[PDB]
């Protein structure tokens, strides 16, 4: 969430900047203005009746000895003390909305971010890698992976249903693979492996981001109040929930690998046929806990850290900066890496690095007290895909295809893996 | 489940098996007998009645020509329509009532299994290692992984509640390691490794035996009817459902890690500590879809496959063979591999190797055409504990430890990690 003072101060600028995200959100803005308005008149009329029915009980306590004026005013104070229960009954309730509200504003985005309406008006920002060309029409990954029989979609419905994928041999072996690959790269540069739990409370999501807006989006087990995470920065950034950090620790970079549990409930007819987009993904999270003056360049160091995954592993890319419009809630600013895909002629998301200064700070209070004016401030979180395993597998099956099927383990997976390529089982 | 037949021809041997589990069972072969009979009943009653009508509306067909009969027969026909329809929909009542309660039977012991009311009448068949004495008061795996930072219990439960414990840098590589090592191991052994979807449909869990039973055990995602696994023995049995498989095939062995979820409903104040019981947990589980002749064997190859793990660990263990009052809804017979925890002074659960002879292969329906009689039977189904990673860790972390705090990696496990000895952080 963002900082109710900054609203009151500056209600213009945050209509603004929440406008380049969606026309329709400078309504938010003017609901918890009147709503913050409400607020604090309620508790200006109540500090009145307060001291009104204060003086009059004084008045008919002096009284007792001896006169009759306790009824025309022992109303007039029964009448009163009705009334700022009545309104404390409200303020209780007012203060409620007003907290509620604000958790359902987005992320200013930073300046330096484009205005766009969508994906159309992202801003490519550099590449690597030539896509391979063809002397044969290449094969889309679900083919290529039936095929081999390391991709078993049939099966994967016959115990899930859509959008689930039962991956076999060859094309398991090569997924742990890619996740052990992943990991150590990213611990020998500096961050924490950590396994963590995959079920959560909801205070968690509503820390990250991902509660309350998107509740629909989450598989929740409504028997123990616990939802799955869709993504280890769940887990792994509400790691110092309550916390006042030691600015010295600063900064604190964990990787993770995760099951991530999307209901998807959007994506309608989209990416229907591979594994692009499905209700369970392996993917090696990111996560950046820093001290504010630095969260900037630990973004563009995190989006290096995952390029580098991609160019050890030859698979060509892009990186793209995301406008307003296509930001993502707890987003401030974010960088989208696209990996390219033969079988589609396009490039597309194979990770998502983004900086969220306070934001999830704020609703999570994950503050630390800094060297410098020994008060409390809130720190900065980041997060980005250590590459997203399914899609790197799709990738690695469609950009190292043979004409007869099989595919070409990229030399750096070889170690892991066993074989240097896996030929029809 | 178990044919309806075994029962119907042998009501006895069937009512004496189960009383080896609980005398309280004895009721359901009652039940299904009754249910049968009413069943069968119906059928022949309905096969006439449905004789008897097709008879006369023939009847007062070539009748038509002329007679007009066609009202004291054309009586008899609707009386008799009357009742056919009163009993299909009774037969219905009557055969649903009786397909759940077979559901609800759990599989006929083997002879081979002991007979004793409980864990403590289990009887031990073997052990190897010894274990390590030790010069100083052993400390157990919480305290030491606290210590050392790699087990985080105060973070787990603020991130997920009780039994819920994130696990650390060497700690969290230290797992990975494990899963590894033990995927390799079995592997190279000649089982199939396969990634399964973990949110699974209703049939599945009913597939292995799960469910109906015990329901209260497993997180449900009651807005998309899915559960979240308890083991990879769910997705990766139920694999072959309602398939017909080719003799030459079997047998089929594979593997594979999961997280696995427990709703641990019954572990009440028992191992509240450490991570030995945990709502979330590692396993690297054994399946095997064999050819009938083979089961028992296979059983003890099993056992064999997930020993040898604890033995390249440098793990004194000892193994024993579960009592029919103890076996488990699914097992005809199973043994538990329990390794020896020093902090405790006791060896502990940390395999569950069971053979289920026809049981899950007759309720998920999968049997395969043999070379022989060329008629369909079904298969036989064994899974066990290619190791619980959470206890093989704590196991590790106790059996390895030393006064300073550290622990020494065991020797197999460092060319996946990375150093010898994981000293205080
Ligand atoms: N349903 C899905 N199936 C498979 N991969 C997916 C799915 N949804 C997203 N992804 C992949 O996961 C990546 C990260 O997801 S994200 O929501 O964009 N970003 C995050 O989750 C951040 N925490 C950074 O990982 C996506 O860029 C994409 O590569
Ligand atoms: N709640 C739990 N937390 C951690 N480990 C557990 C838990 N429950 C069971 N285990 C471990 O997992 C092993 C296998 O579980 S089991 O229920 O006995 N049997 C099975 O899971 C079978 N499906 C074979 O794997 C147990 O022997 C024990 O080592």
């Amino acid at each position: 969430m963002i900082d109710i003072n900054l609203i009151r101060e500056k209600p213009d600028y945050v209509k603004e900047r929440l406008a380049t995200r969606d026309k329709e959100l400078v309504s938010l803005v003017d609901k918890v203005l009147e709503l913050d308005k409400r607020r604090r008149e309620i508790i200006k009329r109540l500090e009145a009746l307060r001291s009104e029915r204060n003086k009059l009980s004084k008045e008919i306590g002096k009284l007792k000895r001896e006169g009759k004026d306790t009824t025309e005013i022992q109303n007039r104070v029964k009448e009163l003390k009705e009334e700022i229960d009545r309104l404390e009954e409200e303020l209780r309730k007012v203060e409620e909305e007003l907290k509620n509200t604000l958790l359902w504003i987005p992320n200013l985005p930073h300046p330096s971010v484009p205005v766009g309406e969508d994906e159309k008006d992202n801003v490519e920002v550099r590449r690597w890698g030539e896509p391979r060309k063809f002397d044969f029409e290449p094969k889309p990954h679900w083919e290529i992976g039936e095929r081999l029989g390391i991709l078993d979609f049939k099966r994967g419905a016959k115990l899930s249903g859509s959008r689930f994928t039962v991956i076999a041999g060859w094309g398991a072996r090569l997924e742990r693979a890619l996740i052990n690959f992943m990991l150590d790269l990213h611990t020998k540069k500096g961050y924490k492996e950590i396994c963590p739990p995959h079920l959560v409370k909801p205070e968690i999501l509503i820390g990250t981001g991902q509660l309350p807006k998107f509740e629909e989006d989450l598989y929740k087990c409504e028997r123990d109040n616990l939802y799955l995470i869709p993504t280890a920065e769940v887990p792994l950034t509400n790691l110092y929930r309550e916390e006042i950090l030691k600015e010295e620790n600063l900064p604190i970079y964990l990787t993770a690998y995760t099951p991530c549990y999307r209901r998807e409930a959007g994506a309608y007819g989209k990416d229907i046929r591979g594994i692009i987009r499905q209700h369970q993904f392996d993917k090696v999270e990111l996560v950046k806990i820093v001290h504010p003056d630095t969260s900037y360049d630990e973004l563009e160091k995190l989006v290096k850290d995952a390029e580098e995954v991609l160019q050890l592993l030859g698979l060509p890319y892009r990186v793209v900066e995301l406008c307003t419009g296509d930001l993502g809630f707890s987003a401030a600013k974010t960088y989208d890496i696209e990996v390219w895909f033969p079988s589609q002629n396009k490039y597309r998301e194979i990770s998502s690095c983004s900086n969220c200064e306070d934001f999830q700070a704020r609703r999570m209070n994950t503050r630390f007290k800094d060297s410098k004016t020994g008060k409390n401030r809130f720190v900065h979180t980041l997060n980005g895909s250590g590459l997203a395993v399914g899609r790197t597998l799709a990738a690695i099956l469609e950009n190292y295809q043979q004409e007869d099927g099989s595919v070409v383990v990229p030399e750096v997976l070889r170690d892991y893996v066993g074989t240097d390529v896996i030929r029809p089982e």
